[PDB]
DNA sequence: GCACCGAAGGTGCGTATTCTTG
């Protein structure tokens, strides 16, 4: 699943709470952004600083306006890809799924746009270059083993006369359900690779095959209270609207209780072979 | 494309929609 939200100014703080973490990006290489993420600089970054000595971004703004700091991309895995790795514990599901990510944000990258104004007559140009704050997170609000990563696309991009404006963010928000694919099509060949066995279902989805459904909603719990949720309220899955689809956004909440880790993978795993699961 | 940002021109606005649920 490819989950999207262009990010504001409310945002910030839970913005930060994303910190492993990597750059990526044309936009980030030429800012001199290599290597792992500075929680420092990267809020820095959301907040128009780029530093090297040029001024800040988006001043031009509206004030009734919010202040966008930048596009979420969450690249999120299938359960049976999330158990493999997190609960088997395979360092090369981990490391396919990164790269799915990456192969993904690279045609979302060629998709970079900015707007150039030239004797009051405006200009799309697509620039091609992003800055991207990739991070790598396990679990979910029920804690539920769930890959899932933040790519933060900075709202910046430097256009060919050499300046730093901000994305034109319609042709990547419009293209959101390609790039969902583009991250199953990449990660289906990678899973392929390793020698395993993908069963599919519904939109180019797939599974493990030595993970079937019967053990899948087991630790899907947090689609449990989403699928609760609309059934308590009288109304189908499918059927549903855009934003009525959010009303579990939220309202299927729990307790962000911090827990040790090391206690909770042994707890995955008898509560995988609980299910029988073989992961072979 | 507009209407307000701010110092020239540049900007959010809106866009989005799988399931495993950010």
């Amino acid at each position: 699943m490819l989950s999207h939200m262009v990010l504001t100014r409310q945002d910030i703080g839970r913005a930060a709470s994303y910190y492993a973490s990597e750059w990526q990006g044309k936009g980030a290489e030429e800012l001199g952004l290599s290597g792992e993420v500075d929680s420092k600089r990267f809020r820095e970054l959301l907040a128009g600083n780029i530093g090297e000595g040029h001024r800040i971004m988006r001043s031009a703004t509206r004030q009734d306006s919010k202040e966008r700091i930048g596009l979420d991309l969450t690249f999120s895995a299938p359960k049976s890809v999330s158990l493999q790795a997190l609960v088997a514990g395979d360092a090369e599901i981990i490391k396919a799924h990164d790269r799915a990510v990456a192969r993904t944000l690279e045609q979302a990258e060629a998709r970079a746009q900015a707007r150039q104004k030239i004797q009051g007559k405006t200009r799309i140009e697509t620039t091609g270059n992003l800055v991207i704050g990739k991070f790598r997170h396990e679990t979910s609000r029920e804690r539920d083993p769930q890959l899932h990563t933040h790519a933060v696309i900075l709202n910046m991009t430097k256009r060919s006369d050499g300046q730093w404006r901000a994305l034109k963010n319609d042709e990547i928000v419009k293209a959101t359900r390609y790039l969902g694919a583009v991250y199953n099509a990449e990660l289906a060949h990678e899973l392929q690779k390793l020698g395993y066995q993908l069963r599919y279902g519904k939109d180019g989805n797939f599974d493990l095959a030595h993970i079937d459904r019967q053990q899948i909603e087991g630790f899907s719990k947090r689609t449990e209270q989403i699928a609760e949720w609309y059934a308590a309220r009288g109304l189908d899955p499918n059927s549903v609207s855009l934003e009525q689809k959010q009303a579990a956004k939220v309202l299927s909440r729990a307790k962000k209780t911090s827990v040790d880790r090391e206690a909770l993978r042994a707890e995955w795993q008898a509560t995988a072979k609980e299910l029988g699961i073989d992961f072979s």
